[PDB]
């Protein structure tokens, strides 16, 4: 299965997994502090991932950056 | 399964999942505020995705932007 | 399964799903307002997609544009 | 399955599906008007597709154009 | 499965399907008039395709032209 | 979804010969092509080798090759 | 399955595996000292990997660096 | 399965099929006259192919030429 | 099949350490390479992560990386 | 399965098949004379191939030459 | 299944197969004299290969050379 790479560019970045299935809700929020890297797959339990906070993200489609408020 | 990357370029962007099967309707709308990123797969329950609002979108076919 | 990307270039673009199987008819019409994007798969129920109205379309074969009546 | 993209360049374009199996006959003709785009797969029921009238066609092998009589 | 694209460059082009199996014969001939395009797969029933008449053909291996 | 070969006859009477798959090897079918005709033929349950006799332009996944007649 | 390469650029880099399943928690943390390389797969037990500390990382999507 | 293309560059080229399995012997020799092309797969019965005589050969790995005896 | 890594020892005493697949994570084998030896090692039913300790040149599908000793 | 192409560059080149399985031994040696080409798969019976003598060899990893 | 190519650059090169499974030991050592080439797969019995002595080695990841003591 595909995965996403998230590098936090500020403290308190949240990487949130959304449930697979007929229902959609957040099942887990991993907090990353500045400079930490998370490499996360899609899985039986996770079919969408939301990133909140300033982060550098890599997927198979290229680079994208999230920006916080 | 494939996925789409959606970065909101303004507040209040909606990423809407349409149901897989003989019946087509919206089943979830995820609200993204400015700068938030959602990476969302097609799934057993979602066979089309609609993006409403200003966003930068990446798919296997390249970049497209909603307005 | 493959998917198509449709970005509406005017209001009232109509993305039409045609039934898979021995019979052929439309089963769903999804209307897009200008600037909305729909990313839609081929599925168990949909084996052909028709686009009516001005739109920018991406598929695995490249870019094509529909033009309205 | 593979799919074809067909964009009508004049009114009255016919995209014709031919039956899969031991017998070969037309089972459906989708009429497209000028500027409409149809993205159609090969399927359990459709093993060959015929295009009549002026159209721009994309497949995995590239672009080809049909011309009307 | 693979497919072939055939564009007829004159009237009366024939695209002929040969049967899959221990027996080999033509089972269908599709007539194309000038400008018409046929996109045809290999299938449970068709394991070879013959093109007769002037046509522009694309396959995965590139382009080829038949001549009447 | 097996591989296939494209054969364009460059003279009349090109002979495309299918050989039997299996412990035994002989031809089971010969398809003659007139000049300018194109045959697109797969390997299959029954054909595991294809021989071309006569002048022809041939394409496969490995590129172009040309047969030359007797 | 895919894998990640992590080279520690300082002492005490932590490579942490998060559990696959309905629940998400850390199940192992491997400590790397400066200059050690760990090549780690995603697995039945590990569906997310976190890197804490200064490291050079390669995945299929390219190079990224974590910072202490 | 993979296949080889062999074009005979002189009369009497032999394309020899070696048996798959614990024993190894020649089960068939196909004689090619000058200019003939043989396109032959590896199969249930053939796991190695020997070419004797002058020939131009294409495989997935590129071109190679056999030389006369 | 599974991916593999190539390791070339650039000094004596390089250790290539296999970590167990499964719920438990521990070292199960450590192969010691002397200078100039090469090891080409798969991921397997029993090994889901590999650690290299000591100066070595390493190739994987993602490219070259070099480990360094203390 | 993958295959290798071997062209003999001198008489008496041997292409040797090593048995697949718990035991490793030579089960067949194919003698190639100068200019002959052998194209040989890995199989149920053969999991390694040794070339002895002067030969030009092609595999998916490119060209290599053995030397007498 | 992947394979490696090993060409001996000196006499007495050893290509060693290490057992697959919970236990790890040498099950076979193939000696190569100068100029011999061995092309060897990973297999049910062999999950790691060690090369000792001066050799030129090709894998999917490119070229590497072992050096003798
Ligand atoms: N529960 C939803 C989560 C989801 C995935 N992709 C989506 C796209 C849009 C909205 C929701 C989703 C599903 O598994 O289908
Ligand atoms: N329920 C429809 C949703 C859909 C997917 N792709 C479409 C294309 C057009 C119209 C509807 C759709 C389906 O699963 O088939
Ligand atoms: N019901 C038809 C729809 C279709 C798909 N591709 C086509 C091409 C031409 C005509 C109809 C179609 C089918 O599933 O086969
Ligand atoms: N009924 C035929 C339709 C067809 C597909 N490809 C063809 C090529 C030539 C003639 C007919 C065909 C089949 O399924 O096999
Ligand atoms: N009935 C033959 C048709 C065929 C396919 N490819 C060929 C090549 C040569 C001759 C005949 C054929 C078969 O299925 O095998
Ligand atoms: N009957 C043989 C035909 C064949 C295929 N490839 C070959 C190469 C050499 C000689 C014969 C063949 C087989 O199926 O195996
Ligand atoms: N337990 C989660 C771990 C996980 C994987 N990817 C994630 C993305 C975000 C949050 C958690 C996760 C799972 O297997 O699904
Ligand atoms: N009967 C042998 C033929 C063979 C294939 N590849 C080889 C390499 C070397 C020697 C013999 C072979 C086998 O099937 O395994
Ligand atoms: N026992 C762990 C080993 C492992 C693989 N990848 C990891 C990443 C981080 C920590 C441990 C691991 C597993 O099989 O999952
Ligand atoms: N019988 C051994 C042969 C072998 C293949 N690759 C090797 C590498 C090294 C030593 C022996 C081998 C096996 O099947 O595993
Ligand atoms: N017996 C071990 C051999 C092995 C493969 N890759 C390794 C990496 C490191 C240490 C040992 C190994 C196994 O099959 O898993």
């Amino acid at each position: 299965s595909d995965f996403v790479v998230i590098k936090a560019l500020e403290d308190g970045v949240n990487v949130i997994g959304l449930t697979r299935g007929a229902d959609t809700r957040f099942h887990h929020s991993e907090k990353l502090d500045k400079g930490e890297v998370l490499i996360a797959q899609f899985t039986e339990h996770t079919s969408a991932i939301k990133v909140r906070g300033k982060a550098y993200i890599q997927t198979r489609h290229g680079v994208i950056e999230s920006e916080g408020k």
